[PDB]
């Protein structure tokens, strides 16, 4: 039953997810600098793209924003200008492929080549798979992931031709396991993570070493995306703010809370049936 | 989150004994009616071949009218007379209308084998757009469509199989096959929510499987040297794991360890690994 192999590879997760926290903890990391750099942030009218934009600001970048809430848009390019940086807000539609193209030749022509992509913007319909509507099923991935594909083919042949970029993906606890009531959305976050796993892959076959990936993947975060947890609940400024320290870290995988990848690391190592059970009990 | 992480722990050492350390019951496929996507060539046509020397009733499905055609034949000669349609895959409309020409003419399915998929291999500035989309219209978008319509009937008689042709590309990315892996990683997290909401809904006699390949040698993607799987091999452990209920069927089975040890993958050994990457996109 692999029973002597197995026990080696728990004790080598353990001791090695161990070592990963002492690392962190001991030996700090150089943080660079993000100022003047051209950031896109994308989903910028609320939430974790709101905040996220406002610690570009006080760092001193160029800021170009985007989301389909236009008072949302406009109302955190206001506070930005409080912050000391005048944004360049847009009502720009991550779901529309032709939009983004032209929205994004708007933003070479008044602001300039993006160097940093924050890909923020989602969407979720919570329900059972059969209860949901296919329109929603489709705009899921519009958003989630097909948004990300377009934005990133745009953006990225300026940063190949600098050997210089940062592509944010930002995904979810859901691109790691899948959840109740929310088949679309994890299939959709799924994506995402596969998305920059295979992004991180080419740039290194590529040699495009200068060309930085890091993927978010926070549990429930109180921001009205979602109204309620499936299995603590994070605020938006701990996620900020642990975002903000792996863009200029370079952190690939962004977990939050980071210790959640312990959790993540363990199911590994039990039956679907259980790892199920399990992510569904409230004792 | 010391508590979780130790009923964690007592969770993995109980399922070890559990069914991990203790005589195995292979279910009968026989009469059951299985809807094959993809049957026209590769892994389909025989997964479809294994079914019939079960005695299974047959739905085939395939864009290409000669193969799905070329299989339907040689199951008559294995005893079974097939039911062979030409269905596009990426195609919602076309899927909806197709399955109601299957419950007229065969009946409610019962197993459904989502096989078909597409592959584009590019590097992603090379990629066009249409071939993205297509990618995710037919490797995830397709499993959505014909699960929501086949999955009622399951549910009202708590029986059946969903079986989701994923890849190893959806536990890694891989370079030049980027959106490939986001649309494979999207079918695992596919397969592993549709696993937890049946479980939440008390549907578990509709069982699910996610097979998992290595390259197979079914010319998919060329050929490059690297050890190659066939085809035998891959239907092999994909029936072994239909009948045995086995929920993540990866080929070969001990490609999980190698999932796992990736952390430990020496900097000389993915440099050697990320130069024949590059060594066979050339051709
Ligand atoms: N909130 C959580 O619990 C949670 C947890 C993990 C991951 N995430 C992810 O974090 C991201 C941000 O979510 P949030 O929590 O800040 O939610 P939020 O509701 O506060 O903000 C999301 C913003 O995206 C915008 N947006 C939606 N669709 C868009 C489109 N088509 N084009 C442009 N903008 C669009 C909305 O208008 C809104 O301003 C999402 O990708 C979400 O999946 C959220
Ligand atoms: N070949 C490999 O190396 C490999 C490895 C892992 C996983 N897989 C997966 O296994 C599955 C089967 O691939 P294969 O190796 O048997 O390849 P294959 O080329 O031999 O056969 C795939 C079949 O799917 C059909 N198909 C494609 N698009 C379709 C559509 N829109 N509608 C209906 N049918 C469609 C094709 O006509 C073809 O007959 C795919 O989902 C693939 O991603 C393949
Ligand atoms: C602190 C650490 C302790 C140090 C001691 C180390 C000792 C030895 C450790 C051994 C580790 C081995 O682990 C290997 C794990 O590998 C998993 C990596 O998976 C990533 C996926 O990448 C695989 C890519 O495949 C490479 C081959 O490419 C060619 C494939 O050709 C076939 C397909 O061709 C068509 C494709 O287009
Ligand atoms: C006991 C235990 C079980 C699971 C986990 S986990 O970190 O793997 C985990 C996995 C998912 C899968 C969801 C959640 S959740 O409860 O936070 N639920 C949501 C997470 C994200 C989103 C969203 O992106 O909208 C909406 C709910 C969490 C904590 C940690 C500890
Ligand atoms: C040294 C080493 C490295 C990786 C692995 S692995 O088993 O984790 C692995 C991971 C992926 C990620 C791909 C592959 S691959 O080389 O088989 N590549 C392909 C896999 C699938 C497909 C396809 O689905 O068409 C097309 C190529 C493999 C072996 C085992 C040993």
């Amino acid at each position: 039953g692999n029973i002597i192999l197995e026990i080696l590879l728990l004790l080598i997760t353990i001791i090695y997810s161990y070592l990963e926290s002492l690392v962190k903890f001991f030996i700090p990391q150089r943080r660079k600098s993000v100022a003047g750099e051209i950031v896109l942030i994308t989903g910028a009218g609320h939430g974790i793209g709101r905040q996220t934009t406002y610690e570009f600001a006080k760092r001193k970048s160029r800021l170009v924003l985007w989301d389909i809430n236009k008072h949302g848009v406009e109302e955190t390019a206001a506070e930005c200008r409080k912050l000391g940086v005048t944004a360049h807000a847009y009502v720009v539609d991550c779901s529309n492929r032709e939009e983004i193209y032209r929205s994004l030749n708007q933003v070479k022509k008044e602001v300039g080549d993006v160097t940093i992509v924050v890909n923020n913007a989602g969407t979720v319909y919570p329900a059972d798979l059969l209860s949901t509507k296919d329109e929603e099923i489709t705009k899921t991935f519009e958003v989630n992931i097909l948004g990300h594909f377009w934005i990133t083919k745009a953006l990225l042949p300026s940063m190949m031709k600098r050997n210089h970029g940062h592509i944010v993906t930002v995904a979810s606890v859901c691109g790691h396991e899948g959840i109740p009531y929310l088949i679309p959305y994890c299939s959709s976050k799924f994506a995402a993570v596969g998305f920059h796993r295979g992004l991180t892959s080419e740039l290194q076959a590529l040699g495009k070493t200068g060309i930085k990936t890091s993927c978010l993947c926070p549990v429930f975060v109180n921001t009205g995306f979602t109204k309620n947890p499936s299995t603590p609940v994070l605020e938006t400024d701990e996620v900020v703010r642990s975002l903000i320290d792996g863009i200029l870290t370079n952190k690939k995988m962004i977990f939050v809370p980071s210790y959640i990848n312990i959790f993540l690391r363990l199911q590994k190592f039990l039956p679907e049936r259980a790892s199920a059970i399990l992510n569904r009990m409230q004792n």
